[PDB]
């Protein structure tokens, strides 16, 4: 709040995982404006997400003190004391992205999620026997890594794109040539500027296991096709963790807004400095407290989503209606 000039918020409930995405999507600033022009005059009170989460982001912006959380929750109905529990934390930043992106259509900012967390990939199977081969172009916003028996990032990505071998008694049904023996995988078409990693720790248990991640991460051997303009290194942004016995810990989230390497803690409404090995390397596992998740952004594309956002950047009707409401409170 004043030691390192950001506000965090204050853990109004077991809300878990909720704190810490919170954070890393307003610290992306590319998507923190576009929220911002979003046209919600007429949206309910405290029925709608993307009015809610604006409030949310004026209020880190400017406040001084811990922000809350409260009406954020029962935006999207989940004030069940096990919502959290039930649910990944990847499906929690899509059913945010997805109100945005949805209240957006039609404005200046249409289509900015696709354009920072969108990517494509191509699942296929392709058989040995005969020459029948089945692509499918699908599009995604957050990548599931295994990370059992995995010893980096590197590891886990190689087994994705692993190639499966569908024969025996798993052959292919290849339609007109009855069953065939083929094999399974898929390749990554394009990387999207922000990269979101989850990592598959909780298998009913969590597993603390040693995992490594480096601080920057090239991604060009995995593409079909690379490109000379713009190589696939990309910069870590932002580091999830937690730390507990498979059903409870304190969620701590390390971060450097401006992509310089100058790290931040965030213990809900604690914010405080702290160094790069801190927030990487100590993270690791092996202690007992691991990461969860990754935030990844291109190195070419780093200006453009970290770019300078000021008071001027909210439109002055969202302001009036956001101070309306705080100086209603008083
Ligand atoms: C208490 C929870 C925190 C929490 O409630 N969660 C749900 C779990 C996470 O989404 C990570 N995760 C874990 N396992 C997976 C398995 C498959 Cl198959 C696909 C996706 C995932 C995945 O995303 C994080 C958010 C936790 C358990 C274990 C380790 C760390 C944290
Ligand atoms: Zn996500
Ligand atoms: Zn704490």
């Amino acid at each position: 709040k004043k030691h390192t000039g950001y506000v965090g918020l204050k853990n109004q409930g077991a809300t878990c995982y909720m704190n810490s995405l919170l954070q890393t999507l307003f610290f992306t600033n590319q998507l923190r404006k576009a929220v911002y022009m979003m046209p919600t005059e007429g949206d309910d009170s405290s029925k709608s997400v993307p009015l809610a989460l604006q409030r949310v982001f004026y209020e880190l912006q400017h406040s001084d003190k811990p922000v809350g959380t409260k009406k954020l929750t029962k935006s999207f109905g989940w004030e069940t004391l096990d919502s959290f529990m039930q649910h990944d934390v990847q499906e929690l930043c899509r059913v945010l992205l997805d109100n945005v992106e949805n209240k957006m259509k039609g404005t200046c900012v249409e289509g900015t999620i696709p354009k920072l967390f969108r990517g494509k990939m191509v699942s296929y199977i392709q058989c040995k026997e005969v020459d029948y081969r089945s692509d499918r172009r699908e599009d995604y916003y957050d990548i599931q890594l295994s990370i059992k028996g995995k010893k980096n990032i590197f590891e886990s990505f190689v087994d994705y794109v692993a190639v499966e071998q569908l024969d025996g008694d798993n052959k292919y049904d290849a339609g007109e040539h009855g069953l065939q023996e083929a094999e399974k995988g898929v390749k990554f078409l394009t990387l999207p500027p922000v990269l979101h990693l989850q990592l598959m720790r909780f298998m009913n248990i969590k597993i603390n296991d040693r995992f490594e991640f480096p601080e920057q991460l090239p991604l060009d051997e995995f593409l079909q096709k690379t490109d000379p303009k713009d190589p696939a290194n990309y910069i870590l942004h932002a580091v999830l963790v937690h730390s507990g016995d498979n059903h409870g810990g304190h969620y701590v989230v390390y971060l450097n807004p401006k992509g310089d390497g100058k790290w931040c803690k965030f213990d809900d409404d604690v914010v405080s400095r702290c160094t790069k090995e801190e927030a990487i390397e100590h993270n690791y596992g092996g202690h007992c407290t691991n990461a969860y998740m990754l935030v990844y952004i291109r190195e070419s594309k780093l200006s453009e989503v970290l770019q300078a956002v000021t008071d001027h950047d909210i439109p002055q009707q969202l302001v009036e209606r956001l101070q309306e409401e705080k100086r209603i409170e008083a």
